[PDB]
Order: structure tokens, then C-alpha cells, then sequence
């Protein structure tokens, strides 16, 4: 305990000798209050004014203005029971066993640090890398670790942050799990790290193809909440992969930064506490992906093999029943991660059948409870894979003219127009602003094409802002300067696993639209007396934003549409 958090407690304290108070009414039950010291300081989401002016008639829908407008972490879940526990320790061993099949665990360096800090992800991190008195700090606090202790490794509430030192140590360590993809499909069977939201729609449908029951796909209640220390030491045991100083750094942020956290968090009544909690998650929002898919793909298989009967009871597992537990995950254990598609806190399960819909004991004890259902109520399976939820999406099944068929990504229209319409931060140059108005416009001309709405609005913005002027923000193709017809080629022909017939398409009427009935449902506003005075007099739009931006180079992509051709 205060052994392996005080150091950093007694560093705080010391800055800070001259506020500092054991504040004896701290609003802190599951978290360890340790004290506080005098604070003084707070970012709100500001409206893309380039987007905005090309969305007039989204100015009415409050789904669409509302999103720019504007408990659980202190909560206690209990220890899992025994058999819990040993269904979690030996389906770990054997997951980290089978991602390591092909891979080799390994230390990231200050140069691939670095690389990323010169491209975003002392005041800025960018100015520190350069100062060797940062490095000659961090291999203090690295030499620290190796001798089991920490200083420097204190998160900030406000998403919790650190100081870049700390997140380098963190990267050094275990950078390895997303730099060289452990939880992509083809290495983890279950993942879809870097997959792309081209690909999920495809990944959905095969699994769809194999046999069994429903699809399942039940949102855990606040998960980041949900993890367990068995969860944490069941993680650590990627370090019995190790070796050498990896080996020994990687047991140290196990051990010092998630295994025991020390957080600084403001409170009005301004007093920084300093509260201390073992459990939880609280790492890297890189690092937290990975360990989430790894901690999900595991639960996910223990409860498949809940709804296969391969045990009968949490309580206390039997020697009989471990043997049949390892057996299964050795027989069976890689068929049943490629029927599930994992990402993050986030799932779609087919299992054998639908006896998994009410095998609830693991998943309720593992404390990963189910959001909006009863505890004990059965899970409700989709019967249709175009019904199934992934990553805030739903995928359509779309067939070209020429019979070749696109799997697309779709999600409610109000919701993508709501969030082109807010930038993040501030300082925003007008060119900036349109240049991430931009990136939006092609992204929706690469994913939501089929959205006869956002195909029009991304060929306005296209058309208002400077052609050569750069889009600024798993698989980002709509950051480029290319032409839009050519990356919509390579990423749904030339470079798509599904797609057998090769052709390039010549032009954006052979890309097709949703059923107008479906494109409605989907939030469109087609049939609107709003939109078509838009579409209708869109020209004029584009030139009130070419006025506002200036006399720049710009291109006309609105005759690239069908009505827009004289
Ligand atoms: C381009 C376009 C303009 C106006 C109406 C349209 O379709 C109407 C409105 C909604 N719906 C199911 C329809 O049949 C349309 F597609
Ligand atoms: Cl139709
Ligand atoms: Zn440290
Ligand atoms: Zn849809």
C-alpha cells in the first residue's frame, strides 16, 4: 500500500507544504482520500461555422444542436468466488499463450516516441523530447522501477493524464500490444484492431456465416468502472512473455501505476486530493484498448463456455472440470474466438446456440453486469446481422449496378451532422476550421456515400473550401489530398479481401445509394420542403462560404451528381 504510493504522496505534499490539509469531510467512500492543497484553474465544444453554413437545414433538428450544447467512479465491485477466479486465470494464460503464437513481445524507444510526438497522436510534449534533462529525468524514475519504486507516475482527473515522462515509461513497456497489432483479426481471430470501419460490416457478415444461434451484443455498464484487480493481475501475466529489462519494466507499471494508482483531482468546496485506489482502469487510452479487448475477449469465452455446460458452478471449480475447461479452450478455444468480434469494452458474440442468451453466473460474479436489462432477464439476440450493433454502427448489405456488393457502415444522419458541426479546443484560423470541415467531407465520401444527404453536403464542403488545402483532425484513408473517386476505388475494390471482380468504377453514379425508405429511416431528410430548397439552391451556399474564406483556388464537385449536370 502507502509502500508503494507514499514516495509519490510525500513528493506532492512537499511541492505544495505551505496548503496542505486532511480535509476530514472528503467526499471519497471507494477511493483512499490522503489530503489536499490550495488549486485555481477550470474547455467546451465550439460549432465548425464551415460545416454549419452547409448544413442550414439541420438548424432546426435539436437531435443536431443539442450535441453542441453543455457516481460510478466511486463504486465498489466484489471479490469474484473461486471458481470465477480460475475459469479467468487459466483462459488468460492460454489467451496471452495464443496471442504470442506468432509475436514477440519487445521494448518501444524514445525514437518511436518521439516520431509520434512530432505528429501529434517545455508546454508542449514536442519541446520536452528534445531537452535531455527530461530523458535524464525519466531514466531516473526508470532506474526507480527497476528497483520496485515510483515518484513521478501520479495521474490528473479533469480522461486522467500524466506527465509525458510517465507515459514514455508506459509506451517502453507496453507499446508493443498496439504498435505491432497483438489484437488485430488475423493474430487475436476475435480483434479487429486496425481493421477499419470498411472492414467491420464484412467481419460481421462472416461471422454471421458460421452456424449457431443468435448474435448477441450486450453493452457492459460503465466497463472502465468494472475491472477488478483479478482482471489487472490476470493482464500482468503478458510479463511471463518477457524477458530481460522488458520484463522487469512491464512488471513495474503493472505493479506501480495500475495496480496501484495515486490520482491528484480538483474539488470546489479548490482543494487537490489525493485519493488511492487498486482497481479500476486507469492507464493509457492505447494501452486500455488492448488490455479491454483482452479482458472482453476472455469473458466473452468464459461465458460461451457457461452456455456449453462446460461447468456447472462459479462457486468452486473442480480438478474434473479444469481439465475439461483447458481441453475445450485447446480443442475448441480458437473456432469460438473467431465467432466473436471484439473491440475494446465492445462485442458481437455468435455462439453454438442460443443456451448462452441466459448464461449469466460468470458475467454477473466477473462484475462486467449488463447495461438496461435486469441482471437475471436473458439477453435479446439479433436474428439479422444488419441489425446488430459495432462501434456505433449498423452495416447495410448494398448491391452495385453491376451486381457486386458493398458492405457499408450506417448510423443515425443526426448524429454524423451533429459531430462535423463541433471542433474541438481553440485558436481556430478560419483555414483550419475549414480544413477539419474538410476531413469530414471525405470521410463521409468514403464510409456514408450511400447517404444521399451526406454525399451532397461532402461535395459542398469539398467545393467551398480550396482544393489544395489539406483535411487536419484504425484506417483514416479521407486524410489526403488525393482525388476522392480514386481512394474510394482502392479501399472498396482494389484493396477490399471481399470484392472478387476488380473493375474500377469511372465514376460516382455507378457508387450507389441505400432504398430512399431506407435512407429515411436512417435520418435523412429527403422529402423535406428544408432540403430540397438546400439542394436546390446549394451553389449559393458554397459561394457565401468561398466569400467568407477568400479569392483561393477552388473546384466545382457538385456536377459530379446526377441533377447538378447542365
Ligand atoms: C432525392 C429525393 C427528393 C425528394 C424526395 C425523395 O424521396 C422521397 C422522400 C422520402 N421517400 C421515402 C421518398 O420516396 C428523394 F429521394
Ligand atoms: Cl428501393
Ligand atoms: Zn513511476
Ligand atoms: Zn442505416
Amino acid at each position: 500500500n502507502l509502500d508503494i504510493i507514499g514516495k509519490r504522496i510525500e513528493k506532492i505534499k512537499q511541492e505544495h507544504e505551505t496548503s496542505w490539509h486532511y480535509d476530514q469531510d472528503h467526499p471519497y467512500k471507494t477511493w483512499a482520500y490522503h489530503g489536499s492543497y490550495e488549486t485555481k484553474q477550470t474547455a467546451s465544444s465550439m460549432v465548425n461555422g464551415v460545416v454549419r453554413l452547409l448544413t442550414k437545414p439541420w438548424d432546426i433538428i435539436p437531435m443536431v444542436t443539442q450535441m453542441a450544447m453543455t457516481e460510478k467512479v466511486d463504486t465498489r465491485t466484489q471479490e469474484p468466488k473461486e471458481g470465477t477466479k480460475k475459469l479467468m486465470k487459466i483462459t488468460a494464460e492460454w489467451l496471452w499463450k495464443e496471442l504470442g503464437k506468432k509475436k514477440t513481445p519487445r521494448m518501444c524507444t524514445r525514437e518511436e516516441f518521439t516520431r509520434k510526438v512530432r505528429s501529434n497522436a517545455w508546454k508542449s510534449a514536442r519541446e520536452a523530447v528534445e531537452d535531455s534533462g527530461f530523458w535524464e529525468l525519466v531514466d531516473k524514475e526508470r532506474n526507480l522501477h527497476l528497483e520496485g519504486k515510483c515518484e513521478t507516475c501520479v495521474y490528473n482527473m479533469m480522461i486522467w493524464y500524466m506527465w509525458l515522462g510517465a507515459r514514455f515509461l508506459e509506451f517502453e513497456a507496453l507499446g508493443f500490444l498496439n504498435e505491432d497489432h497483438w489484437f488485430s483479426r488475423e493474430n487475436s481471430l476475435s480483434g479487429v484492431e486496425g481493421e477499419g470501419l470498411h472492414k467491420l460490416g464484412y467481419i460481421l457478415r462472416d461471422v454471421s456465416k458460421k452456424e449457431g444461434g443468435a448474435m448477441y451484443a450486450d453493452d457492459t455498464a460503465g466497463w472502465d468502472t468494472r475491472i477488478t484487480l483479478e482482471d489487472l493481475k490476470n493482464e500482468e501475466m503478458v510479463t511471463n512473455h518477457m524477458e530481460g529489462e522488458h520484463k522487469k519494466l512491464a512488471e513495474a507499471i503493472f505493479k506501480l501505476t495500475y495496480q496501484n494508482k495515486v490520482v491528484r483531482v480538483q474539488r470546489p468546496t479548490t482543494v487537490m486530493d489525493i485519493i488511492s485506489r487498486r482497481d479500476q482502469r486507469g492507464s493509457g487510452q492505447v494501452v486500455t484498448y488492448g488490455l479491454n479487448t483482452f479482458t472482453n475477449m476472455e469473458a466473452q469465452l468464459i461465458r460461451q463456455m457457461e452456455g456449453e455446460g462446460v461447468f456447472k458452478s462459479i462457486q468452486h471449480l473442480t480438478v474434473t472440470e479444469e481439465i475439461a475447461v483447458k481441453n475445450w479452450l485447446v480443442r475448441v478455444g480458437r473456432e469460438r474466438l473467431s465467432r466473436m468480434a471484439i473491440s475494446g469494452d465492445d462485442c458481437v458474440v455468435k455462439p453454438l446456440d442460443d443456451r448462452f442468451a441466459s448464461a449469466l453466473t460468470a458475467l454477473n460474479d466477473m462484475g462486467k453486469v449488463r447495461k438496461d436489462i435486469q441482471q437475471w432477464e436473458p439477453s435479446r439476440g439479433w436474428n439479422d446481422w444488419t441489425q446488430v450493433p459495432f462501434c456505433s454502427h449498423h452495416f447495410h448489405e448494398l448491391i452495385m449496378k453491376d451486381g457486386r456488393v458493398l458492405v457499408v457502415p450506417c448510423r443515425n444522419q443526426d448524429e454524423l451532422i451533429g459531430r462535423a458541426r463541433i471542433s474541438q479546443g481553440a485558436g481556430w484560423s478560419l483555414r483550419e476550421t475549414a480544413c477539419l470541415g474538410k476531413s469530414y467531407a471525405q470521410m463521409w465520401s468514403l464510409m456514408y456515400f450511400h447517404r444521399r444527404d451526406l454525399r451532397l453536403a461532402a461535395n459542398a464542403i469539398c467545393s467551398a473550401v480550396p482544393s489544395h488545402w489539406v483535411p487536419t483532425s484504425a484506417t483514416h484513408e479521407w486524410m489526403t489530398t488525393e482525388d476522392m473517386l480514386t481512394v474510394w476505388n482502392r479501399v472498396w475494390i482494389q484493396e477490399n479481401p471481399w470484392m472478387e471482380d476488380k473493375t474500377p468504377v469511372e465514376s460516382w453514379e455507378e457508387i450507389p445509394y441505400l432504398g430512399k425508405r431506407e435512407d429515411q429511416w436512417c435520418g435523412s431528410l429527403i422529402g423535406l420542403t428544408s432540403r430540397a430548397t438546400w439542394a436546390k439552391n446549394i451553389q449559393t451556399a458554397i459561394n457565401q462560404v468561398r466569400s467568407l474564406i477568400g479569392n483561393e483556388e477552388y473546384t466545382d464537385y457538385m456536377p459530379s451528381m446526377k441533377r447538378f449536370r447542365r
